[PDB]
């Protein structure tokens, strides 16, 4: 049918206004997004940007002390394990 | 000897600062440390949210992109997305 179609008038408006990040969930809950669409859409490969959201997330972390820092490294051994070795000098 | 407790943990990694940043994409850890609960939801979104709009319309337009392929399911669970969380768009976009 014709219902995005219709909808590309607002593109521009869409895009300017929407924040991904605050209705994603929503929509993968929906099945309309897979894990592997939201991984692209919240993914940031321009570096400046992600050393800012990384920043903020470590700073968040180390609000919780040491409990932030055993679940940061077990993310790090899973999620990124060349860096896990890298920052626990194994 | 205790070489990272609660006090001095977080300034063993300081530098490795600037690799930790450049390396991680935080979207792909932050559901793994909220499962941890280290995250609550709030904190996850400050991390993910984009204050820059050119990135912005970027990830929108890609996420469009990807809702444009699932037809008309997309569509009415977008729809559904701005009446709760972007009420003045969804009445911009069906007309109140």
């Amino acid at each position: 049918d014709e219902c995005w179609s219709v909808l590309e008038g607002f593109r521009v408006t869409l895009t300017s206004v929407i924040d991904p990040s605050r209705i994603t969930p929503y929509l993968r809950q929906c099945k309309v997004l897979n894990p592997d669409d939201e991984e692209q859409v919240l993914s940031d490969p321009n570096l400046v940007i992600r050393k800012r959201k990384v920043g903020v997330l470590l700073d968040i972390l180390q609000r919780t002390g040491h409990k932030g820092y055993v679940a940061f490294l077990e993310s790090l051994e899973l999620y990124y394990p060349q860096l896990y070795k890298k920052v626990t000098g194994k």
